[PDB]
């Protein structure tokens, strides 16, 4: 608390507020996430702490986990900018295609690693993705769903952002699979390409219907078991799937085919991170460096 000095606020997420903070002693600059409460569920501390042992080049390092005074703090290594800011900064020009492809490849590498270790993110979004000057991108802030779970808002007086949420989550499924992170990454991939969010829903039903309007209202043919899910209603309007050409123009067909496999309704048909890494879209992948304004 007094062992840092706040530099800036970085942002506000689903599970808390994030600050750029300088360690008073070592000079170290870190990203510090603050979550405010009866006091804490203590079960999480063991499993959140377990994430300190996630070690991989595409995952933002979790340095410490500290529970004190009705607060839970997560200390992360500091990266140079998040993807949301970079995308906004790139809005007029666009992120160069080879850089998009490098970022997607790297994000899949980090996911394939987490997933092989049975660790799901469940909240992916551009604010959760961090980049540096040498061209790396990293995923941050896993767990925190399997650990806490969420109400109408994030923590205090912020709504949940629905834009990246898998349909099976929106339909009320109690058991999530790693497939939910693939859906989120697919939505983010589309957004990097077109420079607009793919499914910008303002409510849970608006989110669902925006998905349906594009991809077609799911049924038992394309998604066995869909009509028996907790929040499914037979009264959903029936939209026909649109031609996929309008979704990520003008990405090439390898890109479109990969996105289409990331956006399958049935979590069982949805491509894995490991299989995605082998898709022909990545045959030519390189590692360019971004132009960042810090
Ligand atoms: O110029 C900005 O706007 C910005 C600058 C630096 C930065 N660095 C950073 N490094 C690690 C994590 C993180 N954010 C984060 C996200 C989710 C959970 C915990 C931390 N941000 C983020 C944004």
């Amino acid at each position: 608390m007094e062992n840092f000095q706040k530099v800036e606020k970085i942002g506000e997420g689903t599970y808390g507020v994030v600050y750029k903070a300088r360690n008073k002693l070592t000079g170290e600059v870190v990203a510090l996430k603050k979550i405010r409460t009866e006091g804490v569920p203590s079960t999480a501390i063991r499993e959140i702490s377990l994430l300190k042992e996630l070690n991989h080049p595409n995952i933002v390092k979790l340095l410490d986990v500290i529970h004190t005074e009705n607060k839970l703090y997560l200390v992360f290594e500091f990266l140079h900018q998040d993807l949301k800011k970079f995308m906004d900064a790139s809005a007029l020009t666009g992120i160069p295609l080879p850089l998009i492809k490098s970022y997607l490849f790297q994000l899949l590498q980090g996911l394939a690693f987490c997933h092989s270790h049975r660790v799901l993110h469940r909240d992916l979004k551009p604010q959760n993705l961090l980049i540096n000057t040498e061209g790396a991108i990293k995923l941050a802030d896993f767990g925190l769903a399997r650990a806490f779970g969420v109400p109408v808002r994030t923590y205090t007086h912020e709504v949940v952002t629905l834009w990246y949420r898998a349909p099976e989550i929106l339909l009320g499924c109690k058991y999530y699979s790693t497939a939910v992170d693939i859906w989120s990454l697919g939505c983010i991939f589309a957004e990097m390409v077109t420079r607009r969010a793919l499914f910008p829903g303002d409510s849970e039903i608006d989110q669902l219907f925006r998905i349906f309007r594009t991809l077609g209202t799911p049924d038992e043919v394309v998604w066995p078991g869909v009509t028996s899910m907790p929040d499914y209603k037979p009264s959903f309007p029936k939209w026909a799937r649109q031609d996929f050409s309008k979704v990520v123009p003008p990405l090439d067909e390898d890109g479109r085919s990969l996105l289409s496999q990331m956006l399958h309704y049935d979590p069982n048909k949805r491509i894995s991170a490991k299989a995605a890494l082998a898709h022909p879209f990545f045959q030519d992948v390189t590692k360019p460096v971004p132009h960042l304004r810090l």
